[PDB]
């Protein structure tokens, strides 16, 4: 690609004086060429910045920012969370965004991603997309992801000298929605100066344990194994515990899914029908320490959580396929119901006839319309959590209205194309 592999690059390392940097402070930066930047006439940069890991240690991370040619004003910031879904360093969103064709997780940066970021740039928003898994590629580590993201937003504001109360909105789907929900949950306690006016996410994994039990042994069991790997990379005592229990197969397999160049496509293709329990000599792992208690922290479902989960009060749009076959629907419905009973402002859109990839599209125009309204202060008053399928042209303006013809024609082109997950996208509205 336009830069070396991140494994080969000291830009992806944490300097020994990391602790002297404030949260979100820019350590170094570099101009980078990106497909999205070239397509939208927006300069792109990578920012190496300070953040905080799960063990509350100061670490560096990388984020990618795009500067609109005609910024809206006052300045508005759009944080887009990618479904990286891998535990290797070179699967990073920053690397995947570069001009180039050999990046192993390139797929996660093309397809719907450029539509969404392109759209945000055409509205005049500053765009940031952080490498939310951080330098350990700790997929699904929520505190890891939440802090990295909030600190990436901080870094864009520092880098561009944006006003402190610059409006912020956040968006993501699938693994990017786990990252998004975690960043919203931590905003209050970790980054309360960020003026977040909205957030929009779909296909949300809210409980690590629940997403695990739904996935294990099925067609997308590679995602279960990726979560085990990613969580162990954020929790050292879970890592030791697991290491001690891996049989020879488990040892070969954990190394494999952490191997350079083993990204989402390889996760999907290598592990259908794997039972992660086949990797260990202990079937009761879910119930032992330190795992069981980590699972109670790695959840935003309060019924399951061993801590008081935040309730963001700003407007939110949350969508999900009821028949979701990859990320389970009910845990997310449970999260919305709970949050709504504590004063949240959630417009909830469960799609009764949909699957994971088709709901990725169905909720997209509603999602972006919602974010535009949140920036404008014009999100409609709704009874929190009422299950209403949001349909473009019915509950929102048309695709052409929201996106413009160009971007809506790009969105129509996805219909029937393969997604990162090996299943085709469908149309803008349910048939």
């Amino acid at each position: 690609a336009a830069l070396p592999n991140p494994y080969d690059d000291p830009f992806y390392t944490t300097p020994s004086n990391i602790g002297t940097f404030a949260k979100g402070q820019v350590i170094q930066s570099r101009k980078v060429p990106t497909d999205i930047g070239n397509a939208n006439n927006a300069a792109s940069f990578q920012l190496q910045y300070r953040t905080t890991n799960t063990q509350n240690e100061a670490v560096a991370d990388v984020a990618t920012v795009w500067i609109p040619a005609k910024p809206a004003s006052p300045p508005k910031i759009f944080s887009y969370q990618v479904y990286e879904d891998a535990t290797a360093l070179d699967c990073a969103p920053s690397y995947s965004y570069l001009t180039g064709l050999d990046q192993p997780n390139k797929v996660t940066a093309v397809l719907d991603t450029p539509i969404i970021i392109g759209w945000a740039l055409q509205q005049g928003y500053y765009v940031v997309s952080s490498d939310h898994e951080g330098f350990k590629a700790a997929f699904i580590a929520g505190y890891e992801e939440g802090m990295a993201i909030l600190d990436g937003i901080r870094a864009l504001k520092n880098y561009q000298n944006l006003p402190s109360d610059s409006k912020v909105a956040l968006e993501g789907y699938s693994g990017g929605a786990h990252a998004t929900v975690w960043a919203t949950s931590l905003a209050e306690s970790y980054a309360p100066e960020l003026n977040i006016v909205g957030a929009s996410h779909g296909g949300t994994p809210v409980s690590a344990k629940d997403t695990f039990t739904f996935l294990n042994g099925g067609p997308f069991a590679g995602f279960a194994l990726a979560g085990v790997s990613g969580l162990s990379l954020a929790h050292p005592d879970m890592e030791s515990f697991i290491e001690a229990r891996l049989n020879a197969k488990g040892q070969r397999t954990l190394k494999q899914i952490r191997g350079r160049g083993f990204c989402l496509p390889q996760v999907v293709l290598t592990y259908p029908f794997l039972n992660v329990f086949s990797l260990v000599n202990d079937t009761n792992l879910l119930n032992e320490a330190p795992i069981a208690s980590i699972l109670k922290q790695e959840t935003v479902v309060q019924a399951e959580a061993s801590y008081t989960v935040s309730v963001p009060k700003f407007p939110r749009f949350i969508w999900h396929a009821i028949p979701d076959e990859i990320v389970p629907y009910q845990p997310a419905a449970t999260y919305v119901k709970e949050q709504c009973a504590k004063g949240a402002n959630i417009n909830f859109s469960p799609y009764p006839i949909a699957e994971h990839l088709t709901a990725e599209i169905f909720g997209l125009v509603p999602s972006l319309w919602f974010i535009k309204q949140a920036f404008d202060g014009t999100t409609p008053k709704v009874i929190c959590g009422t299950p209403i399928p949001a349909i473009a042209g019915i509950t929102t303006p048309s695709a052409d209205q929201v996106l413009g013809s160009d971007l809506a024609n790009q969105l129509r082109s996805l219909d029937g194309k393969q997604s990162a997950f090996g299943k085709p996208f469908g149309p803008i509205t349910p048939p």
